[PDB]
């Protein structure tokens, strides 16, 4: 799974967020 | 990279947290 922003790659789903070095993401799988 | 409750697996490093379904979970890569 990766976090991502702005969205997911096709193919994938998001579950939530990540808190990553100061950013918030789209955590995607 | 995973998002785990409690923890990260030995081997992997946590690099933040998550958010999803009202919880929070280590950020694991
Ligand atoms: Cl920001
Ligand atoms: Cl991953």
């Amino acid at each position: 799974c990766y976090c991502r922003i702005p969205a997911c790659i096709a193919g994938e789903r998001r579950y939530x967020t990540c808190i990553y070095q100061g950013r918030l993401w789209a955590f995607c799988c």
